[PDB]
């Protein structure tokens, strides 16, 4: 099953991903593995801002020529070099903040079959688990609850089940749009429009004790800050017709902290 190498060939052709030479460039730690390695203290803005930056270009690439990654996760993002600077307060930051997207084996085509269940769970959008079809928008999303987990060091949605996930979404970014809630043929988990849904369970505790709303995520009150929220909870939108497109993202007021080398 190396149509994946079709993929790669065909991306080629058109570039911050890991590309075939015929296997492929080895390179630095993951950001995930980065992450341990460092006690799942967060990446400082700048650093995320300059891989939201990159990540979105990557895969703008790919969405503006057909084609949806599906398993973006921060154990597919790699440093080009992880080589870092340890500095007492003791915390590692990375030297170069360059990264790289890879593993292409499930990216789909507009024109291919879809599955109708894709993504990593803690990356997966409403539309997969609610089965209301799926399209680029789902590496947006995935892209969002990438960024948080950059900027917090733990993940958005440490679930384990659709209907858990889903009283998560709605914990942290608000109800599911009623239209949504209408339109999927998974009405098991829902009544009269809510989520069913026992708070007394052991899930139901965990959720209550340790999912708020987005905003409250916030270390810092300053502009940058306000502003990468601002970007985080476009690219969390519910609706994929309505939630924000990576060419779009990257006109946002957050990007401009770059430095020109950035």
């Amino acid at each position: 099953a190396r149509l994946e190498i079709n993929v790669l060939k065909k991306i080629k052709e058109k570039f911050l991903c890991v590309l075939m030479s015929d296997a492929f460039e080895l390179l630095g730690k993951n950001t995930f593995e980065f992450l341990k390695e460092n006690n799942f203290q967060p990446y400082p803005l700048p650093h995320v801002r300059h891989m939201a930056y990159q990540l979105c270009h990557a895969l703008r690439f790919l969405h503006e020529n057909q084609l949806t990654h599906t398993d973006l996760k921060p154990e597919n993002i790699l440093f080009v070099n992880s080589e870092f600077e340890t500095l007492y307060n003791e915390e590692k930051s990375v030297k170069n903040t360059s990264i790289r997207v890879a593993d292409f084996g499930s990216a789909t085509f507009d024109h291919e079959h879809h599955t109708t269940i894709v993504a990593t769970r803690h990356y997966r959008p409403p539309e997969v688990i609610l089965e209301l079809g799926w399209a680029q928008p789902c590496d947006v999303w995935s892209i969002g609850c990438i960024l948080f987990e950059y900027y917090r060091g733990f993940t958005l949605f440490q679930t384990h089940e659709n209907r858990e996930h889903l009283v998560m979404m709605e914990k942290i970014l608000g109800p599911i749009p009623s239209h949504m809630i209408h339109r999927t043929r998974k009405q098991k988990y829902f009544y009269k429009g809510g989520l069913v849904w026992d708070e007394n369970s052991s899930d139901g505790r965990y959720v209550k004790e340790n999912c708020k709303p987005l905003k409250s995520y916030m270390l810092q009150d300053s502009l940058e800050h306000v502003q990468l929220f601002d970007l985080m909870r476009r690219m969390l939108e519910f609706d994929p017709a309505q939630r924000i497109t990576l060419a779009e993202a990257l006109l946002h007021p957050f990007f401009a902290g770059l430095t020109p080398e950035e």
